[PDB]
């Protein structure tokens, strides 16, 4: 990550590059929570093997899940598990013994902000053969309570990135910012943080909250009611945004947080977003890559986890940030510009990434 260790916005006169760790940092060490939250998902995924198998999956995706988990349970009898060395001690357990070591993660997280990343998994087991057999959705099984919120919520916890805009917003204080799939505003909130830094203070002209699906803008309109000049407005990134009622170049900052993955075809995904940033303008990418598994486990019984080899992402949706350089230089990026990751590697989720229009 040697070559994208500062930031230079390049707005006004004034530029000088900044060391990305003084702008985009992990906000704690987070080992520990990581490897409570491995230790859970594993526990669910061993405990639901047997449930898996007697299960009529009914979807193809839903077979790749069972027979995906089923190699995974696998690598739990193995040494040297990722984040659980004692994996092999999980699979010893008796049926019984693992749902009470499962409960009592449950009750140790319950009322923190680890609730969200310990209860979503334990859901997942327990609805596994409804969800496989077509009786309900996982999305809906992950509403309940809050909790998709809750965990995004988490995952925006481990990354620091109020600096950055905050040296957007103090360097253009009429900030046109539009952010792209941000569903139950985890990352907006963290960004209007970096945004309002003192009462009376807005460092941005207008806030546009995008989503490919209108059904979060009540709620995201509740969220961010003390904010100024936020619009609401869907909006499909995959596809032209020019053609769906959006001016080209009218931003300075396009914000995405864990939505660009979702898209069929990244580069394409990209040239919409550059048709969006005025000719100096940057994105904001946040990223999932971790080399564990757990964000596997918690989405891979959506059929969407299952595309990406039609876009040269055959072992999943989610692309390490060297993989997003090439393919930000294919859309017309300079490149990434800066990363910072939310931990030090390798065991980090999300890579925060900057990259400006060529
Ligand atoms: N093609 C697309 N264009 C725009 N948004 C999309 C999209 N595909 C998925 N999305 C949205 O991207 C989000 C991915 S979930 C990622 C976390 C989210 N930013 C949050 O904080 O809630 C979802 O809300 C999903 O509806």
């Amino acid at each position: 990550l040697s070559n994208w260790q500062t930031v230079d916005l390049q707005w006004t006169p004034d530029s000088t590059p900044t060391p990305v760790s003084q702008l985009l940092h992990p906000t704690r060490e987070s080992q520990s929570e990581q490897e409570m939250i491995a230790r859970m998902w594993v526990l669910c995924a061993i405990q639901m093997q047997e449930k898996l198998k007697s299960a009529t999956c009914t979807k193809p995706h839903f077979e790749k899940y069972r027979n995906w988990l089923a190699s995974e349970y696998e690598r739990f009898k193995q040494p040297g598990y990722p984040q659980v060395p004692d994996s092999g001690d999980l699979v010893a357990l008796s049926d019984g013994e693992r749902l009470k070591a499962m409960n009592e993660m449950r009750e140790r997280v319950k009322d923190t902000y680890l609730w969200p990343v310990i209860e979503g998994p334990w859901r997942v087991y327990d609805n596994v053969v409804d969800i496989v057999e077509g009786r309900v959705k996982l999305v809906k099984v992950l509403l309940k309570d809050g909790l998709l919120e809750k965990f995004y919520d988490w995952a925006n916890s481990l990354s620091e990135v109020r600096p950055l805009i905050n040296l957007m917003g103090r360097t253009n204080p009429g900030l046109r910012i539009l952010e792209i799939g941000a569903g139950t505003g985890g990352t907006t909130a963290r960004v209007f943080e970096g945004l309002n830094p003192d009462a009376g203070k807005q460092l941005y002209s207008s806030y546009v909250f995008t989503d490919i699906s209108p059904l979060f803008f009540d709620s995201a309109k509740r969220r961010f009611e003390a904010y100024d000049n936020v619009e609401y407005r869907a909006l499909d990134i995959s596809k032209d945004p020019v053609e769906q009622g959006f001016e080209a170049g009218a931003y300075d900052v396009v914000i995405a947080s864990n939505v660009l993955h979702a898209t069929p075809c990244l580069v394409e995904t990209l040239k919409n977003v550059r048709t969006l940033l005025q000719p100096k303008g940057f994105l904001f990418n946040q990223e999932l890559s971790p080399p564990g598994k757990y964000v596997d486990f918690m989405v891979g019984l959506l059929p969407g986890w299952w595309l990406g080899e039609a876009d040269g992402r055959a072992g999943g949706p989610c692309i390490p940030p060297a993989e997003w350089d090439r393919r930000l230089k294919q859309a017309g990026f300079e490149g990434l510009h800066a990363v910072g990751l939310d931990s030090e590697p390798p065991f980090y989720y999300n890579a925060n990434m900057l990259a400006r229009v060529a």
